């Protein structure tokens, strides 16, 4: 396999300021922040993950840093660098609007078919990239998609060692493949097309495995034409080579994205508007997004 020449950037903790905490797990804490490379006159919005030391955890966060440093694609999250303090810190571009799953629940009343279909395209491009790079996600789901702007999303939490999102060969044989990812993409779309609902609500985790051999799948969401639902259902076929290739999903969803209301029927579609930072506001003055800093 080819030599992996990702650059790993070490940042100084004095070069950034934690501002608000975005979440707190037992393992660690993720902060909203700014990063100021000194003498470059830029303020990069970032997210800062910090663990407070466990030998095993220190190793895993560096595995994460290893993967996140290796990808570069507009619909995949990447690492800006790490900071070697008492406890290591991973430094990521900030995704201001959080996770897609939260974003479609809270902004449900204003999410029209154009956004829903573009998200599907963008998530498919993400996974097709992870396919080109022969990297299988193994944990794709609406919560692991982050929204930079409502018009731009990126996959996170990918490639690191949730049955309801798992292809069947992943459940019975613990097989994980790109076509296993195609299945979880399917559930992911279903999450968006239902505006955040929970898949297989109220079921035993165990039953799911024979439910799928029996042949049951998830329901058709109301807004979903047969054209969209069919594409999902093809992600849940059992023979993994009949399931679609992300590169096809890109095409098919991108086709539908040209005539959105022919493929998703949403009451009051054309009335809806979502914050576009170009459109409404970009609301400490001098700041560049990490994507324009490379
Ligand atoms: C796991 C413990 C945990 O709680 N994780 C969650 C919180 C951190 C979050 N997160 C990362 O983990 N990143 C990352 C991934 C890998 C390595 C390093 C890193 Cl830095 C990069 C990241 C970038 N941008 C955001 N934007 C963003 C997030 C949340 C919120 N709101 C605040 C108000 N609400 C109550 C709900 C949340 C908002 C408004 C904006 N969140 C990120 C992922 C999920
Ligand atoms: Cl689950």
């Amino acid at each position: 396999e080819a030599p992996n020449q990702a650059l790993l950037r070490i940042l100084k903790e004095t070069e950034f300021k934690k501002i608000k905490v975005l979440g707190s797990g037992a393992f660690g804490t993720v902060y909203k922040g700014l990063w100021i490379p000194e003498g470059e006159k830029v303020k990069i919005p970032v997210a800062i993950k910090e663990l407070a030391t466990s030998p095993k955890a220190n190793k895993e966060i560096l595995d994460e840093a290893y993967v996140m440093a290796s990808v570069d694609n507009p619909h995949v999250c990447r690492l800006l660098g790490i900071c070697l303090t008492s406890t290591v810190q991973l430094i990521m571009q900030l995704m201001p609007f959080g996770s897609l799953l939260d974003y479609v629940r809270e902004h449900k009343d204003n999410i029209g078919s154009q956004y829903l279909l573009n998200w599907c395209v963008q998530i498919a491009k993400g996974m097709n990239y992870l396919e080109d790079r022969r990297l299988v996600h193994r944990d794709l789901a609406a919560r692991n998609v982050l929204v930079k702007t409502p018009q731009h999303v990126k996959i996170t939490d990918f490639g690191l060692a949730p049955i309801k999102w798992m292809a069947l060969e992943s459940i019975l044989h613990r097989i994980y493949t790109h076509q296993s990812d195609v299945w979880s993409y399917g559930v992911t779309v279903w999450e968006l097309m239902t505006f955040g609902s929970k898949p297989y609500d109220g079921i035993p985790a165990s039953e799911i495995s024979s439910i799928l051999e029996k042949g049951e799948r998830l329901p058709q969401p109301p807004i979903c034409t047969i054209d969209v639902y069919m594409i999902m259902v093809k992600c849940w076929m059992i023979d993994a080579d009949s399931r679609p290739k992300f590169r096809e999903l890109i095409i098919e969803f991108s086709k539908m994205a040209r005539d959105p209301q022919r493929y998703l029927v949403i009451q009051g579609d054309e009335r809806m508007h979502l914050p576009s930072p170009t459109d409404s506001n970009f609301y400490m003055d001098d700041v560049v997004d990490a994507d324009e800093y490379l």
